[PDB]
DNA sequence: ATTGCCGAAGACGAAAAAA
DNA sequence: TTTTTTTCGTCTTCGGCAAT
């Protein structure tokens, strides 16, 4: 064994990532299928990229395949090009005929697409990374079928949850990594499964022992790492619009550009403001403008928010959701309370200082109260030191750590901050400008969003209009 | 307390229409 | 032939509801 050196990775890997990355490689080189199971938050992706980078210099990368959930496609896209500008990749999703596999180091696909494309089926793959491997639990599924039939020199199954404790899920992921290690799903099931399930120790102990050398996992509270992680970790959660929202969106956009031409001056700014405002609501949830049933299905953000809440809950986290519309504040609280059948305090302006402080007390002190929804604009006294998980539903903060400090966010415990952005909306494109620069793109942008009202009818169109 | 056979719903593509 | 919006269809998990 030996700790490798992050190759041309464009970032500083914390100790545990330098040990998980090199532990992964070491085993791959000794010809084994391993599984990285660290907690989301520990950055499996990056690590998995450090591997790629090194596997590339030793000439063992090109061509490798990554199979992930649609949810996280742009996530790899982004992390790849930022941390490894030097690695060539292709997204295999649409117009997949205009893509020649072999001419790229890496190829990103979807479990979905694997089930409908032979070209993949028949390649000599160096690496094959199954992202969020839970998508394979049931060996009866077709994707399991489709995935085992693939050809690979090296494999890595990435998962968020512990496999060491879900007997049924272990097999597929394990057998994919190293075929045979557990026999047949039938054979396995009646020597470990039913046995372990039926209360057995000599079963687990062994089963564990056979597997353990292929599974590396590190929680966010592991002494080793609690103090190395940044105290505030921020990921961008990509959301898709529901057909309904996209109609409304498209509807409002192609409407401003039917009157914008008519007017100018003061009214041009105002016009673009409300139309901007209506958009920022349509992406949040359609009921904000149409009323009607406040369902999770009507909104893309609500769909992702629920998936997140699910994980976070899986480690008694205390989640805090922010939103610029009081009305959105009520819907979110309503949906969560009903669906999870839990208690959810909601804090916004109007409430009496005595009311506020009553809620913040329920949040940090009642063991059962796991959420809290806030609809306020920073300049008040909110004490959120109990929150380890935070969600920004929409972009409610004045264009930050000086905003998190108004509340006591980093303060007392490591915290993961999810930032929701609707793909193709003005939400993603406006980041493409905040990230565009903060030397020439940061001064007038502090002036609220007024800076957008001056843009230019053609530029405004590229920014607010729905993209593909 | 386990299986197992609907129905139902949701998530994703792809074919099918059509300003 | 194009390009865009709708509808269609497959895979898959899960909530009953009977039945051992």
């Amino acid at each position: 064994f030996q700790l490798l050196e992050p190759y041309n990775i464009k970032a500083n890997l914390r100790p545990y990532q330098i040990k998980g990355f090199s532990w992964m490689r070491f085993m791959n080189k000794l010809g084994f299928g391993i599984c990285l199971a660290d907690d989301m938050g520990l950055g499996k992706t990056l690590q998995t990229i450090a591997v790629f980078s090194d596997a590339k210099k030793e000439n063992e990368l090109t061509p490798s395949l990554v199979i992930c959930p649609l949810s996280v496609l742009k996530n790899w896209e982004e992390e790849l090009s930022k941390f490894a500008p030097h690695l060539r990749f292709a997204v295999f999703h649409e117009d997949r005929s205009k893509i020649k596999l072999e001419d790229y180091d890496i190829i990103l696909t979807t479990y979905a697409v694997l089930l409908r494309d032979t070209r993949l089926k028949e390649v000599e793959w160096k690496y094959i990374v199954i992202d969020e491997a839970q998508n394979i639990k049931n060996p009866q599924t077709k994707i399991f079928k489709a995935v085992k039939e693939l050809k690979s020199k090296y494999r890595i199954a990435l998962t968020g949850t512990p496999i060491e404790n879900k007997v049924d899920d272990l097999w597929s992921i394990m057998t994919f990594l190293n075929p045979g290690l557990l026999g047949s799903y039938s054979e396995f099931k009646s020597k470990f499964a039913t046995p372990i399930k039926k209360g057995d120790n000599m079963a687990k102990e062994e089963l564990k022992a056979i597997i353990s050398p292929f599974i590396l996992r590190r929680t966010k509270y592991d002494k080793a790492i609690i103090n190395d992680l940044p105290d505030k970790i921020e990921t961008n959660v990509y959301c898709n619009l529901t057909p309904e929202q996209a109609a409304m969106y498209k509807a409002e956009v192609e409407n401003l550009f039917n009157n914008i031409d008519s007017v100018t001056g003061i009214k041009r700014k105002g016009m673009i403001l409300s139309t901007l405002l209506k958009l920022k609501q349509i992406v949040d949830h359609p009921a904000l403008l149409k009323g009607g049933e406040q369902s999770v299905r009507r909104s893309g953000k609500m769909i992702r928010t629920m998936e997140i809440i699910e994980e976070a809950l899986d480690e008694g986290d205390k989640i805090a959701i922010f939103t610029q519309f009081v009305d959105m504040g009520k819907i979110i609280r309503n949906i969560i309370e009903k669906e999870l059948n839990t208690e959810v305090p909601f804090l916004y302006g109007e409430l009496s200082k005595k009311e506020r402080d009553d809620i913040i007390s329920k949040f940090q002190n009642n063991p059962s109260v796991k959420f809290i929804v806030l609809s306020v604009k920073a300049g008040f006294g909110i004490n959120l030191t109990s929150a380890n998980r935070v969600i920004h539903f929409d972009r409610w903060w004045n264009p930050d750590q000086a905003t998190d400090r108004v509340y006591r966010i980093g303060q007392t415990r490591n915290v993961i901050v999810h930032k929701l952005i609707s793909v193709g909306t003005l939400e993603e494109k406006i980041d493409q400008l905040l990230a565009f620069k903060r030397s020439l793109f940061k001064d007038i942008i502090s002036s609220g969003d007024s800076w957008i009202t001056e843009l230019s009818t053609e530029e405004l169109r590229k920014v607010i209009e729905l993209s593909v």
